[PDB]
């Protein structure tokens, strides 16, 4: 149960060996325990990780990426945090600020007039050059004579003013210290603030230490990857890059990450921020930010899930990637690149590999185990597009992916260009059990489609979550039906399956499907959750079974979040959720070209085609619902409805959310951890 910590100096590795003493006093013989081992560097204490000779060492963000590559492959799995628990700060914005409406974008740099922090700063100088790297002219190396050749005139300080005069031109000389008023991140920010150039690559806390009123800040802007700008309030929507200023790193396979983290979480409970005045664990003896930055307030544990591509973000990796591989296409600027689609299953790779031999090359497929993985796939680059149900396009949205495409399964002469929205979850009730309302629901005898299911359990019992704050869902009724939960449980003691059908989620059960919760209700229920439609189409004679017969739809209300009852065609107005349709999701910056194929694609294999066995179809599934559910007649365009927010209702997303709380996704851990 020991952490071989690594040093890279005779500093650090005393500072580790009184950490090892400090923790040996507090800590009982079972648990954490500190070694101490010393290399040269940092590398070399990769190389030492990698090689199972050490185990943990903090880093910043280009070491992260170091010791990602292969052959260590090492992970982050602690952070340090610079704030509060309440805000962490363990991450920074690499941001470009620029006057308000002085009107240019990312794409139309070329030709302007750059102020950076310094050369061979990350936020200064390596994210952005690393991202605008392509649009350097051709001869790129050396990098600063390439730079010089893009903007018109720079100051960057500490370059080689002598050969390359254009990085000095702002501040001539490029004096690499304070002397040199556009030098650092307030220097950077000054030489945008004198207009002397006409844009500043510096941090998103820079504005804020160096403009106090709002008032002033409100004349400057921030240049978005997708050349839209933002308020500089907005950093969080519109910067260049996310950093990690300071990850520790353990191997991947075999990394003790569970024995990191419950040492450091307890060495931050005893020697932490101030607790302890013996010894500091963020504050050097012997010289400044050993081990740990001084600066930080603590530790938190990073989501097992994370791979370092994930963590640094995908405009980071894109910087540093550019920067050492240095590798441009010649491909035409304009021209959209072949989308690759995300396959999960080995029938969803056969229907894919025909339409991409269809679509001549302008489809092209990646498998996957998981949807999870897909999804990771699409955030990272390894993948373009997918269709996803409404709770997955709820991760994908808190993982930084939009809608673009709502899947449309009614029939209409235009539906490309009108999207759906999906049927309504309601709450139904009968007239004779006056005193029921939304508050009171507590301790009643209730009926559900299927527990899983959308309308029956998740947006209803996701609702409900707030009036109960715990994961006990068959605590809040009385009894129920709800197939699909264990025999023992109140939810199934008025299903009425018989033998071994008691309370499956199958045909069977007779209180299963929307069907089968209405009858609940009406047999032996209060309440039942279902759509819009179930009501209209099991009263009045719609529906032979003995039942259902004669049962009429005034005899049933519906519930309203409000507290009120209303009438069933009032459905619109009394509602639980807007229960989505399916959705194609992608990455922001790939938004256009996915628009522009998939929707020539559903032109040729689309709804449209017979002969489907002459030609391919898009949406004919070999087994079933293959990429996309066979209901499908067409892909709507969602202008206007192009974020999960916007797309999934507000009422859905709470929903979800709250039964996230109690079933929880990796994936989703991991995204809300690098935004909360
Ligand atoms: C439902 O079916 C048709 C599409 O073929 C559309 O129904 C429309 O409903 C509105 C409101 O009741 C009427 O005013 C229109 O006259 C109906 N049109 C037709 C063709 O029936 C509607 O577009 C479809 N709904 C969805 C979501 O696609
Ligand atoms: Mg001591």
């Amino acid at each position: 149960k020991t952490v071989r910590w690594c040093a890279v100096s005779e500093h650090e590795a005393t500072k580790c060996q009184s950490f090892r003493d400090h923790m040996k006093s507090v800590i009982p013989s079972d648990g954490p325990s500190v070694a101490c081992v010393k290399k040269a560097s940092y590398l070399d204490c990769i190389r030492a990780i990698a090689a199972n000779e050490a185990d943990a060492v903090t880093l910043d963000a280009g070491l992260v990426y170091d010791a990602y590559l292969a052959p260590n492959n090492l992970k982050p799995v602690v952070a340090e945090f610079y704030g509060s628990k309440e805000d962490p700060q363990t991450f920074y914005y690499a941001v470009a600020v620029v006057k308000k409406d002085s009107g240019f974008q990312m794409n139309q740099l070329r030709g302007k007039k750059s102020c950076h922090t310094g050369l061979g700063r990350s936020a200064g100088w390596n994210i952005p050059i690393g991202l605008l790297y392509c649009d350097l002219p051709e001869p790129r190396k050396p990098l600063e004579k390439a730079v010089a050749n893009f903007f018109s005139g720079s100051c960057a300080p500490c370059a080689d003013g002598t050969d390359f005069p254009q990085l000095c031109q702002l501040c001539p000389g490029c004096g690499c210290s304070t002397l040199n008023q556009y030098f650092g991140y307030s220097g950077a920010f000054k030489c945008l603030k004198d207009g002397a150039g006409d844009v500043a690559f510096v941090k998103h806390s820079t504005i804020f230490e160096n403009l106090a009123n709002k008032a002033d800040r409100d004349q400057y802007e921030l240049l978005c990857l997708d050349n839209t700008r933002k308020p500089v309030d907005e950093y969080k929507d519109c910067h260049l890059a996310q950093v990690p200023s300071h990850t520790v790193v353990a191997r991947s396979m075999g990394g003790k990450e569970d024995l990191i983290w419950e040492l450091l979480n307890q060495a931050q409970e005893h020697f932490g921020k101030d607790k302890s005045k013996e010894f500091q664990l963020f504050s050097s003896p012997h010289g400044k930010d050993l081990l740990f930055k001084d600066s930080a307030h603590g530790f938190l544990k990073v989501p097992p899930r994370m791979d370092a591509k994930m963590y640094l973000g995908y405009e980071y990796v894109t910087a540093i990637r550019n920067l050492r591989e240095g590798t441009c296409p010649e491909a035409p600027t304009d021209e959209c690149k072949p989308v690759k689609w995300c396959a999960l299953s080995h029938h969803e790779r056969l229907k894919c590999d025909e339409w991409s031999v269809n679509s001549v090359g302008k489809i092209e497929c990646v498998s996957a185990e998981t949807t999870e993985d897909c999804i990771a796939k699409i955030m990272n680059g390894e993948a373009d597009a997918m269709s996803l149900d409404g709770g997955f396009v709820y991760i994908a949205g808190k993982c930084g992916l939009v809608p673009v495409l709502a899947e449309n399964y009614n029939k209409s002469d235009n539906c490309e260009d009108t999207p759906e929205a999906g049927y309504f979850a309601i709450a139904v009730v009968k007239k004779s059990a006056s005193d029921l309302t939304w508050d009171n629901l507590k301790g009643k005898k209730s009926c559900h489609t299927a527990v899983g299911r959308t309308a029956g359990w998740n947006i209803p019992m996701g609702l409900l979550y707030n009036k109960i704050n715990h994961c006990r869902f068959d605590e809040f009724f009385s009894e129920g039906c709800a197939p699909g939960s264990k025999k023992d449980s109140s939810l199934c003691k008025l299903c009425m399956g018989s033998g071994l059908n008691l309370c499956e989620p199958n045909n069977k059960e007779g209180y299963y499907g929307y069907t089968g919760a209405f009858r609940c209700l009406v047999e032996k229920g209060d309440v039942a959750f279902v759509k819009h439609q179930t009501v209209p189409q099991n009263t009045g004679g719609k529906n032979p079974d003995p039942w259902a017969k004669n049962l009429n739809e005034k005899d049933y209300e519906l519930l309203c979040l409000d507290g009120t009852r209303k009438p069933v065609e009032e459905y619109a107005n009394c509602h639980l959720a807007r229960a989505p349709n399916h959705a194609v999701v992608t990455r922001k910056d790939k938004e256009a070209c996915v628009h522009k194929i998939l929707r020539q694609q559903q032109h040729l294999f689309g709804s449209n085609v017979t002969d489907c066995s002459g030609n391919f179809c898009l949406f004919r599934s070999e087994t079933k619902d293959l990429l996309f559910r066979d209901d499908t007649v067409c892909l709507a365009k969602l202008h206007d409805r192009n974020t999960y927010e916007k797309y999934l209702g507000e009422e859905y997303v709470k929903a979800v959310g709250n039964l996230r709380k109690c079933s929880t996704s990796s994936l989703l851990e991991a995204c809300t951890f690098r935004r909360p």
